[PDB]
């Protein structure tokens, strides 16, 4: 679909969350989960789950 950045810092709160800073970009892997979504970090190449609320579509 389009890609997604960081509105707030955000830092894991389980073993499974990534942390990341404002402006942080993300490439999506699954969005059907709710309000929940799996990415991947594009800075850290690292994988996880973080709130969708804190993120908006780019352009």
């Amino acid at each position: 679909s389009t890609l997604f950045e960081a509105l707030y810092d955000y830092e894991a709160r389980t073993e499974d969350d990534l942390s990341f800073h404002k402006g942080e970009k993300f490439q999506i892997l699954n969005s059907s989960e709710g309000d929940w979504w799996e990415v991947r970090s594009l800075t850290t190449g690292e994988t996880g789950y973080i709130p969708s609320p804190y993120l908006a579509p780019v352009d």
